[PDB]
RNA sequence: UUGAUGUCACGGAACAGGAACUUGAACAACAUCGUUAC
């Protein structure tokens, strides 16, 4: 009696789920309940348990196939075939009941009789209506295998929906709702029981109805009927827990988040700076010991070829997965026509589409992507954006709240007949990141921490597109004909950070369509193929769609107005991004920013200058002009006024009205990469040895590095005429050269050359135009210095003498401020003209062997080599760098003013070596053992020598190999004392016996009982026969006389000494068996140490005899070849030398053994003393003076000893149970306890930060946590380069010869504080001095010695410049005080005499520079430049009266600088040159260093005679 | 896994704000080794 029916919907978009609810406020005043009523339901088995399956209910059903059959029967006039039907009722008396009520004001037709039910046939509507177990029952729907998942977050995924305000452009309260994806659930199944007794064309209504319907919960639809990222997440916990670098993990979790990418990019990390496989943070934690160590360049190696994250699908979760567990650690009417339109749009500039869902946060900030990884952009984006755009046609903000009537305005009549579609993009490729900082506006750095990250999809996308519109007007309405028309023109800005130029979307190839439903033909196709909604119909309707869109009746002048902008510069330019800096190839310090662009499925780089940078500038541009009733913009909070930054560029309360964008290059740019290093400025050199680096783009002045972009300011900010006049004025400024656009700028990078803007009818580019001064007066010149030096001839001088500073630095004033533009200070630019005297040079280290001769091999693997340099080019264009004439003026300008010193390392505490011949102070090392553990010293009592590699004795064999490493105490037969004798008493008196050793002789009977073949024996008695001994004199020619016969029983009278001498044997000796005691003791070998190496055959050496032996493989084998005195048997050598042509000679035939330990007397060992012998083992193994044998190496640098050990000898000394110094042999280097950081004074260590204060160096140059206020700019070659040395090829005047320098080796800071105690300051500041001694190395000769001098690798062979070539650059300053420009001009102009000194090898004569500062142009209002070259006199003599109140009359440090300074004038060759070692190496003949370190420079006269600058050496 | 005589949720832009900036001449001379003799 009953039919069925089974029916199935398709979805085309993701639909929506609502929650699950407790089964007691599913009522009608639960808030929640409703408001989720029409979306689809999720229901769990077994209550309190988060599992079950979305299912979709029924009514829901029924009343959108009654909504669609009401609006079907109202197109034919009420009539299904052949009858028509009642209008429906819709009324009810209970209303307590009815959860929720229509309100939508149904649409009529056919007033009559509602047939109410006292009647038996109904009109068909009511039959589907359901008026009288049922009449047609609509059943549930859902998935068609009833799965069971375990959770609403199993399917789809949450995200929160938003609600903007209109005329504050932010926002309001929110709400969120799921949305299952239609990719993974895209079907649902169901069943409809119909009874027979209903009627025969009921069912056609019905089936009709349903292919009328197309949208059921938010998507259209179409109804038919028929592990290795969980152990690597915390074992690189471990590896920062083995250090304390915890500070580098916020970027260790960014960089290598961005290896999502792909796998190759983890197999080119960079390496040092030197090439070897280390770096800072890829291979943090990692030391000699434990070779096993996996370093995080192998645990990334060994997770790209595991079987599980090979390919990319989960090779980027697994990155995603790992980065995000580094943070959560440093956290704590019968009218009607459908209208199609259809084409697509693409997206010109990156866009943003914010989805929070729930926490996936680890940014902060992400996009909305699809469930594999596709992005995408709602519906609910479109059509929140076409009625903001259609709310601007109209001048109506709608006002409907929330709830109620629905609203009649003129808006939401044509939001009330539109579709709009989703879209996929195809692209699937990960997002990149952007980092977007704050800086202080009081010091130009970051702020405390403010840091905060964005990520954003690329540009290129296309996405499709459709819309539909049916309703009464004929076509589409007037204000949406102008909609599409500003869309198609490039102006759809469609969501995200809009004030940084995201989203612009620019529909492309549009059609249209208009078909007709009031007609009965027309519609009964409409209705057939289900409109046009399914993949396959939408395609089909793509051939009968007219091109081109049509053509609007009432334009509206689109709301935005496009400003173009264009740029020239003239020097390098960076923009710093610092994760690109970690994960390249070049491993460069700091890199420029980089995008990339889809292309359509593939992305590629482009160098840019970010959108963000760009806003900074302008917007703090504006912000220093205004003034605001005395306080500027730059201090204000921003809260509740209308300010006019708030006004323009908007707050947290509201929206700007102006969106900057990228700005690209209009070129093929391609970095480079620039060295630099740190000038320590006592013992000038490479302070810290490391240098660094970063990659600009490369600019020029005959090369501008072009700019082009664009913004978008609002209609009626143009208009108005107090905004525009704020906007031209502040890039008046941009225009002028202040505000330099990127990074580094205070050596040179930026600096604007011109910005010229267009598109404005010339109602902003009215305030940029130029106006300048043109007072024309000369510059005064340079005022005649009075220092005067005496240079006579035939003496040699020496070139370091530094400067003795004073005593009180000033640090009492508060810095000034990057703000509000100070009105007692200065503001311009400074044109300066620098001019060589000597050949200058500097290095262009991009690449080394540039002087390469023809036809040879690159280089093979790894070697060394002669490294020949060439001078600085940019774009082959001879420049100078603004890092070199920084350093210049600033190490100038800081002695001057006597300022705190600004780089001067405070570590690497001192080692001196102990003094040979003084014995007082090698004595008190008192030799002894550490004890069973490493913590206390337990001395011994005397030593005494044991001889080894000797020709006498056999000690290397008869011992065993544990007690010649001294862990084994040995027994041994030492002799306190030796005797000797004499006969003759009388007979020696006046050829002997003057030298008071004869005082100790007692008697002697001359027994005799064996005559040797040179020796006479003797069994002498001493006292009275009670003790004698054994012994072999050795006969003189004054004996021979008592000893003229023999008789084997003589006796006679002779005497016996008893003498020093301290040895010890293994038993005893065959000579001599007399007393000779057996004590215990440990014995320690150093080995065969005191090697004299040399390659000149000294003294020694050719006293030999002939063929002299090889060297051996390894110790326990030396021996002794000859003697150094050969008349008596005394001290033996080792003399040989290897096949290279290197000479050897080897004292030291001994070795010392220890004894009579004494217990109960010991000390201990404090932390302090424990550094002295940390570092000293450092100095033994790292000598490049070494020798280059390993076999007379000492113990300690052979065997890479590196900590003490607990059995092992030593000789330490102490004072009161506590030791203080401990050394491995007899005489061996000492080292101080404090650092050379507290030698300086107190005042004169480098400024820290903020009191304490700033040093006056600090407050002009500027420092960490503050920013300079000069910077200066690369000079550039204006006349004929004119070589120094001809080039190899005539013809080209742009590439010189070479010339070779000498070695130039590092400087030595103990031959300036060569003391060690209490009165060893530290001197001053190191300045070489001015002289001539190029013209020697230009012929290759030595400035010492007269000999040539010949290649090894170990010195440059560089080309320089002349004599006679001109420079030029800028210097721009702001905020100086009117003193410190008078300092300023002094340090750059020196008085007439004098000249400053850049380059490299000015030690010798190599590079001498004057400036000239010509034209001097000051700034005082956006308009004016006032040429005030007419008053330098007065700067020069205000700062002046400055150094004479804080150093009152003690200015003598600035006579002495202005003897360094001084330059030989003429017709005088002052000669100076570094003395050699010894006086007989060197063919002149001028008192080496080994002569110099007694008689003049002797120990208490080298920090007086380095100080008084030409003090003559000779 | 609902209910019937009544659901405008295609009835609601996760929007608004923030300069990866500050500091640094690619430069450079005095030694290294341990004892030997009485």
């Amino acid at each position: 009696m009953t039919t069925t029916m089974k029916i199935s919907i398709e979805f085309l978009e993701p639909f929506r789920m609502t929650k699950w609810q407790e089964s007691t406020r599913r009522n009608k005043n639960n808030k929640e309940f409703v408001r989720g009523q029409a979306f689809a339901r999720w229901h769990r088995n077994k209550k309190d348990n988060t599992k079950g399956r979305p299912y979709i209910t029924g009514t829901l059903l029924r009343s959108a196939v009654i909504r669609s059959a009401e609006n079907l029967l109202t197109l034919s006039d009420g009539k299904i075939s052949e009858k028509t039907c009642c209008p429906g009722k819709f009324d009810t008396e209970d209303k307590d009941r009815l959860l929720q009520l229509r309100q939508r004001s149904t649409l009529r037709w056919t007033d009559k009789n509602p047939c109410p039910d006292n009647a038996e046939t109904y009109c068909p509507f009511c039959e589907l209506l359901g008026r009288s177990r049922f009449r047609i029952h609509f059943g549930n729907l859902s998935l068609p295998g009833k799965p069971d998942f375990d959770g609403p977050k199993a399917i789809g995924s949450q995200r929160v929906l938003n609600r903007v305000d209109f005329k504050s452009g932010k926002a309001h309260d929110f709400f969120k709702a799921y949305e299952v994806d239609h990719t993974r659930f895209p079907r649902f199944e169901g069943e409809i029981t119909i009874d027979n007794k209903v009627s025969a064309e009921a069912r056609k209504l019905l089936c009709d109805s349903l292919k009328f319907t197309d949208r059921l919960c938010g998507a259209l639809c179409v109804i038919r009927f028929d592990n290795l990222a969980e152990k690597t997440a915390e074992q690189i916990i471990s590896i920062l827990d083995d250090n304390k670098k915890t500070e580098y993990t916020r970027l260790l979790a960014d960089a290598i988040r961005s290896l999502r990418r792909s796998s190759k990019l983890v197999a080119g990390l960079p390496k040092d700076h030197d090439g070897k496989d280390d770096h800072y943070l890829w291979d943090i934690g990692k030391k000699k010991k434990d070779e096993n160590s996996v370093t995080i360049r192998q645990i990334l190696t060994t997770s790209a070829d595991t079987k599980e994250l090979k390919n990319a699908g989960k090779w980027r979760e697994f990155c995603e997965k790992l980065g995000e567990a580094l943070y959560l650690k440093s956290k704590d009417g019968s009218v009607l026509k459908e209208t199609v339109v259809c084409g697509e749009l693409v997206a010109k500039t990156p866009f943003f589409f914010g989805a929070i869902d729930e926490d996936a946060k680890q940014t902060d900030l992400q996009v909305l992507l699809t469930p594999d990884n596709k992005y995408r952009l709602p519906r609910s984006a479109v059509r929140g954006i076409l009625r903001r755009d259609l709310q601007t046609y109209f001048d109506s903000p709608c006002n409907a709240e929330l709830g109620g009537r629905p609203c009649m305005c003129k808006t939401c009549r044509i939001m009330r007949g539109i579709t709009v579609m989703d879209a996929r993009s195809e692209y699937n490729a990960p997002p990149e990141i952007r980092h977007r900082t704050r800086i202080n506006p009081f010091t130009g750095t970051v702020a405390e921490g403010a840091l905060f990250n964005m990520e954003v999809a690329p540009e290129g996308i296309v996405f499709p597109f459709q819309l539909r519109y049916r309703g009464s007007e004929d076509g589409l309405p007037d204000a949406l004909k102008t909609v599409l028309k500003w869309w198609a023109e490039g102006q759809a800005f469609m969501s995200g950070a809009a004030s940084t130029g995201k989203g612009r979307f620019r529909m492309e190839n549009a059609k249209y369509e208009t078909l007709d439903l009031s007609d009965e033909n027309q519609r009964n196709d409409y209705l057939k193929n289900w409109g046009w909604r399914d993949e396959k119909g939408l395609e089909e309707l793509k051939k009968r769609l007219n091109s081109g869109l049509p053509e609007p009746g009432n334009y509206r002048d689109p709301k935005w107005h496009e400003i173009n902008v264009s740029i020239e510069m003239a020097s390098p330019f960076i923009n710093g991004d610092p994760i690109r800096a970690a994960v390249d190839k070049r491993g460069t310090d700091v890199v420029t920013f980089v995008k990339y662009k889809a292309e359509g499925e593939e992305a590629k780089p482009v160098c840019a200058y970010k959108a963000e940078s760009f806003r900074g500038v302008i917007r703090s541009a504006v912000a220093r002009i205004h003034m605001e009733d005395g306080v500027p913009l730059t201090e204000l909070t921003h809260s509740d006024c209308e300010c006019l930054l708030c006004q323009i560029f908007g707050s947290e309360y509201e929206a700007g009205k102006i969106r900057f964008e990228d700005l690209v290059f209009e070129s093929d740019p391609e970095p480079v990469t620039f060295d630099h290093v740190a000038i320590d400025r006592f013992t000038g050199g490479a302070a810290d040895k490391k240098k660094f680096d970063d990659s600009p783009l490369p600019g020029s002045p005959a090369r501008p590095l072009m700019l082009k972009g664009s913004f978008w300011i609002r209609r009626d900010v143009l208009e108005d005429e107090e905004y525009c006049k704020a906007l031209g004025k502040a890039l008046a400024d941009v225009n002028n050269g202040l505000y330099p656009l990127g990074g580094k700028s205070a050596i040179g990078y930026g600096q604007v050359k011109s910005l010229g803007i267009k598109g404005d009818d010339k109602r902003i580019s009215r305030l940029m135009n130029p106006a300048f001064d043109e007072t024309d007066v000369a510059v005064p010149e340079k005022p005649k210095t009075d220092a005067e030096v005496r240079i006579e001839a035939e003496k040699v001088y020496y070139p370091h003498y530094f400067v003795e500073p004073h005593k009180k630095v000033e640090r009492e004033e508060k810095p000034c401020g990057h703000q509000k533009f100070h009105e007692g200070r200065l503001t311009g630019k400074i044109r300066c003209k620098l001019i060589t005297k000597t050949p200058l040079i500097v290095p262009d280290t991009s690449n080394d062997d540039f002087f390469r001769p023809a036809d040879k091999e690159a280089r093979k693997e790894k070697d060394e080599y002669h490294k020949s340099y060439a001078f600085f080019r940019l774009h082959k264009q001879i420049m100078i760098p603004g890092s070199e004439l920084r350093g210049m003026v600033s190490s100038v300008y800081e002695t001057v003013t006597n300022s705190c010193f600004r780089i001067f390392d405070e570590t690497k505490r001192l080692s001196w070596r102990m003094d040979a011949d003084h014995q007082n102070v090698l004595q008190d090392f008192l030799p002894g053992r550490v004890t069973a553990d490493g913590k206390h010293i337990q001395k011994f009592s005397e030593t005494a020598r044991v001889p080894f590699y000797d020709k006498t004795q056999k000690h290397f064999d008869i011992l065993d190999e544990q007690e010649i490493a001294g862990e084994k105490p040995v027994r041994m037969w030492v002799k306190r004392f030796i005797k000797r004798l004499s006969l003759v008493d009388p007979a020696k008196h006046p050829q002997k016996k003057q030298d008071n050793k004869w005082k100790r002789r007692k008697e002697g009977i001359a027994t005799f009982i064996e005559q040797k073949n040179g020796s006479y024996y003797f069994n002498v008695v001493t006292n009275n026969g009670c003790t004698s001994f054994h012994l072999w004199h050795k006969p003189d020619n004054f004996d021979q006389e008592k000893l003229e016969g023999i008789q084997n029983g003589e006796k006679l009278d002779c005497w016996v000494r008893d003498s020093r001498y301290q040895k010890a044997f293994q038993e005893i000796p065959e000579n001599d068996p007399d007393g000779w005691e057996c004590k215990e003791g440990y014995l320690h070998v150093v080995g065969p140490s005191k090697v004299e190496f040399s390659d000149k055959k000294g003294d020694v050496i050719n006293n030999f005899q002939g063929t002299l032996p090889s060297v051996p493989n390894d110790w326990k084998t030396i021996r002794t070849n000859d003697f150094k005195n050969r008349k008596r048997k005394n001290e033996p050598v080792f003399c040989c030398e290897d096949d290279k042509g290197n000479y050897y000679t080897m004292a030291k035939y001994c070795e010392t053994f220890f004894f009579d330990l004494k217990e109960n007397e010991e000390y201990e060992i404090p932390e302090k003393a424990r550094i002295k012998y940390k570092e000293l083992l450092r100095v033994y193994n790292n000598n490049p003076q070494a020798v280059p044998e390993s076999v007379f190496q000492s113990r300690v640098a052979r065997e890479n000893v590196e900590k003490l050990k607990s059995g092992d000898l030593v000789y330490f000394k102490h004072n009161e149970k506590y030791v203080e110094d401990i050394v491995p042999v007899r005489i061996s280097r000492t080292v101080d306890d404090r650092m050379i950081g507290k030698r300086m004074s107190a005042d004169l260590r480098p400024c820290h930060g903020d009191p304490k204060g700033l040093c006056p160096a600090c407050r002009l140059f500027g420092t960490g946590s503050y920013k300079g206020r000069v910077r200066f700019g690369f000079a550039s070659l204006e006349n004929d380069p004119e070589w120094l040395i001809p080039g190899k090829n005539p013809g080209d005047p742009f590439h010189g010869g070479p010339v070779m320098l000498s070695l130039l080796e590092r400087p030595r800071p103990t031959w300036s504080i060569p003391g060690s105690d209490n009165k060893f300051k530290v001197p001053g500041r190191k300045f070489y001095v001015h002289h001539h001694a190029w013209k020697t190395i230009k012929d290759g000769n030595h400035p010492t010695t007269g000999k040539a001098i010949e290649q090894s690798p170990n010195n440059r062979t560089v080309e320089a410049l002349a004599g006679g070539n001109s420079f030029s650059f800028e210097i721009a300053f702001e905020n100086l005080k009117e003193w410190e420009l008078g300092l300023l001009i002094h340090s750059l102009q020196l008085e007439k005499g004098l000249a400053h000194k850049l380059g490299m090898a000015k030690s010798m004569g190599f590079g001498s520079v004057e400036i000239d500062v010509e034209s001097v142009r000051l700034r005082k209002d956006w308009k004016q430049w006032r040429n005030g070259n007419s008053e330098i006199p007065n700067w020069l003599g205000k700062g002046f009266a400055k150094l004479k109140e804080w150093f009152r009359d003690e200015l003598d440090f600035i006579e002495n600088l202005k003897k360094l300074l001084w330059f030989p004038e003429g017709d005088q060759a002052p000669r100076v040159c570094y003395p050699m070692l010894r006086k007989k190496d060197d063919p002149n003949g001028n008192s080496g260093y080994e002569e110099l370190k007694d008689g003049e420079f002797k120990k208490e006269d080298r920090q007086k005679k380095l100080t008084t600058p030409w003090t003559p050496w000779a």
